[PDB]
Parts: structure tokens; C-alpha cells; sequence
């Protein structure tokens, strides 16, 4: 999704 690459995993 449109964040960090730290983040969940795609949308």
C-alpha cells in the first residue's frame, strides 16, 4: 500500500 517499506504487506 502507499506506506513504509516497515509496514504489512500489500493491500
Amino acid at each position: 500500500c502507499r506506506w513504509l517499506r516497515g509496514d504489512w504487506r500489500q493491500c
